[PDB]
């Protein structure tokens, strides 16, 4: 009757907190709208990103809505709803930096990634092994802070989150994307979705039906235009 939804609230404009601590963003909007149509009450539960899937398995939450990319490896552990939106990854660095998302360019440099994320996996496999100082952070706010402090040369995260939550904000005015999106289907998955226990067939079916329903009547686009002047859903 209650659905507990875990989210990492340091990933604007998808999941973050306003000045009085209330959860805000597109993930929150999608979650609340789906639960409205499911006719369920929903409790939001703030969590570090890397604790979300462990908390879901332990039954401390019932769903994850936290820009959780749908990947082959994660599907071995949990189930996913249908796609909520697309999520490409992209590097950011200081404006005018020559940095590229390449080993040759990042060797010896300090690159921040969120612990537990697809970006940490990609960076650990392709960069950390090979001499890039990949630094793994409990949350994304610590990454932005350490980047602006000049402790990081660059940071890898979801492209829309970096753009709307940092680059277009006053904090990130002197920073820019370094190179194009990092395209690696294996690592970064096929968009984001609601993360669910594999046996929670009924819950997944309910989320899927509300999501189709709010996409069909135009509610998705209404909510998306609050944050985005582009097609965040993808293909
Ligand atoms: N909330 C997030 O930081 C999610 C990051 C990334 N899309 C992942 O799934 O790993």
């Amino acid at each position: 009757q209650t659905v507990r939804i875990g989210t990492d609230t340091t990933y604007a404009p998808f999941s973050s907190k306003d000045a009085k601590g209330e959860f805000i963003g597109f993930d929150i909007d999608l979650g609340n709208e789906m639960c409205k149509r499911m006719q369920v009450k929903c409790t939001w539960v703030a969590s570090d990103f890397d604790a979300l899937i462990p908390s879901l398995k332990a039954k401390k939450i019932d769903a994850i809505i936290s820009s959780l990319s749908i990947t082959d490896k994660r599907q071995q552990e949990i189930a996913f709803s249908d796609k909520l939106y697309a999520a490409d990854s992209r590097l950011i660095a200081a404006k005018g930096s020559p940095i590229q998302p390449t080993l040759e360019s990042l060797k010896g440099k300090h690159v921040g990634v969120k612990q537990g994320s697809t970006q940490e996996a990609y960076a650990n496999d392709n960069w950390r092994t090979k001499g890039v100082d990949v630094v793994a952070y409990a949350n994304q706010d610590l990454i932005y802070s350490d980047l602006t402090a000049g402790r990081l040369d660059a940071a890898l995260q979801d492209e829309v989150a970096a753009s709307e939550g940092f680059l277009k904000q006053p904090a990130g005015k002197e920073y820019a994307f370094a190179g194009p999106s990092v395209k690696d289907k294996k690592y970064f998955g096929d968009g984001t979705g609601v993360g669910l226990r594999k046996d929670d067939t009924e819950l997944k079916a309910a989320f899927d039906k509300a999501l189709t329903e709010l996409r069909q009547d135009g509610t998705y686009d209404k909510m998306a235009k609050k944050y985005f002047d582009f097609n965040v859903y993808g293909d």
